[PDB]
């Protein structure tokens, strides 16, 4: 009995959130207007699944709110309402499985073929489909009118269970199965495809796709497997016979519970991705050396100071492949100048390693920390006497460098100078050091 209040609480919880929740997004979707055709394209079939969610809690959750509530009391919503609660219910499952393979095609086609998709593909022709989806749907969950019906009060199947055994089975094939099969096909040979051509508007479009694909593909498994499993049971198929009970009351909340969270869900995982699509662009665009593409995704919102699995900072990489032009809107952007990575190599580092000169300078103009030390006890001077950058020596002997500065390995710039055949550097280091002894007296 007190469990009830608890379903209740937990039942009314998921329609109000999931009534709101999937209505907001399918307003949202509609007044959304993408540049990309496909980015629009892949927001329809979003929106029809949202549809199809928002009928469900509408629809169903109540009638089956009343079934729990009222164990064993009258089917108190007529010969109608009996008819129509499956005919609804079957009609919504038709409408996803459709709509998940639709997608998985219109994405298939554009990676695998996009000069045969270009061709016959349109936004037009996308919602004029995703209502033929919809009447499908409707004339597949006509038979459902006809198998169950009411009786003493039960709304119960109306036809022989030889009969009721085949809608079952057709229904779970091409509502479900079927649509697992082709979406994991076609979605798996279109990833790898995608993956290979990385190894530019549209390029990103399907990325986000295939990500979307992948998604709503895992979320339509977790969903409504146990639910057409259960389904399969009842076609097929003690003590454990109470305990596999559970089973179907446990597959009935699933179909709720994931259609009240899914929008919570995919927009707290949209706005993650989204930003963590920005950032990875950012360190790829600053390394490549594309400063137009930087410039637009630091407007955008893009964070001045990510990193990577080692620790570069796009202004370590952009110091490093020599892109003044980045390096300056970075800083100008208020990029950490001293900031670290794994080794512990600050940006000055790596422009006094590829020897890029007036990066050192602006580092040094920006507050570059002149004699920063790695974890293996490296100086920038080491590197520019190490690879014999005469002019970049001069400007951090300048700049205040530590000239005796030693390493794990007990080698200082001076012996490093020596080492690589670098007599000029040499030379340098060797004024620089008796000039520091003079001053120390
Ligand atoms: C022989 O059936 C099973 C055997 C083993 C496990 C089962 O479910 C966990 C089932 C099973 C499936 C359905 C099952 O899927 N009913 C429906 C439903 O979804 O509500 C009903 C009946 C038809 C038309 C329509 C849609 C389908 C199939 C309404 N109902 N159902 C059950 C039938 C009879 N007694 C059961 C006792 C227990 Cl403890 C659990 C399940 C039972």
């Amino acid at each position: 009995i007190y469990s009830k209040v608890l379903v209740t609480a937990i039942y009314l919880a998921l329609f109000v959130v999931g009534t709101v929740g999937n209505g907001v997004t399918l307003f949202t979707l509609a007044r959304k207007k993408s540049l990309q055709s496909l980015q629009s394209r892949v927001d329809y079939y979003l929106g029809s699944l949202a549809l199809s969610d928002l009928l469900i809690l509408l629809f169903a959750l109540p009638v089956d709110l009343y079934n729990f509530i009222w164990v064993h009391h009258p089917w108190a919503f007529g010969d109608a309402g009996c008819k129509g609660y499956y005919f609804l219910r079957e009609a919504c499952t038709y409408a996803t499985a459709l709509n998940v393979v639709s997608l998985s095609v219109e994405l298939y086609l554009a990676i695998c073929h996009p000069f045969k998709a270009k061709t016959l593909m349109s936004r037009s022709r996308t919602k004029k489909f995703i209502s033929a989806i919809w009447l499908a749907s409707a004339l597949l969950a006509i038979p459902m009118l006809f198998t169950m019906g009411l009786q003493n009060l039960v709304c119960t199947p109306i036809v022989d269970t030889a009969t009721l055994r085949v809608v079952i089975q057709l229904n779970t094939f091409m509502s479900f199965l079927f649509p697992m099969l082709v979406a994991s096909i076609l979605n798996t040979v279109a990833a790898r495809r995608l993956t290979v051509m990385v190894h530019p508007g549209r390029v990103q479009a399907l990325r986000r796709g295939v990500l979307v694909l992948r998604a709503v593909v895992i979320a339509f498994v977790v969903c409504w497997l146990p639910y057409h499993v259960r389904r399969l049971m009842f076609v097929y198929i003690t003590a454990l016979f109470d305990f596999y009970h559970y089973f179907y009351m446990l597959s009935n909340a699933l179909v709720y519970v994931s259609a009240a969270i899914n929008p919570i869900l995919y927009n707290l995982a949209e706005d993650l991705v989204e930003d963590w699509e920005k950032a990875r662009k950012l360190l790829e665009a600053a390394r490549k050396g594309q400063d137009d593409e930087v410039r637009i995704l630091l407007a955008n919102g893009a964070d001045v100071n990510t990193a990577d699995e080692t620790g570069f900072t796009p202004l370590h990489l952009a110091a490093w492949e020599g892109h003044l032009g980045i390096v300056e809107v970075l800083l100008k952007n208020g990029a950490d100048v001293n900031a670290n990575d794994e080794r512990g190599h600050t940006p000055l580092h790596l422009a006094a390693y590829t020897g890029h000169l007036e990066i050192v300078e602006v580092l040094l103009k920006n507050g570059a920390g002149v004699n920063a030390t790695d974890v293996i006890g490296t100086a920038p001077l080491h590197l520019a006497a190490m690879w014999g950058h005469l002019e970049i020596v001069e400007v951090l002997l300048k700049n205040g460098a530590d000239v005796n500065a030693q390493d794990k390995f007990g080698k200082t710039p001076f012996d490093l100078a020596i080492d690589n055949g670098n007599e000029d550097i040499a030379e340098v280091l060797q004024k620089a050091a008796t000039r520091e002894l003079e001053v120390l007296f």
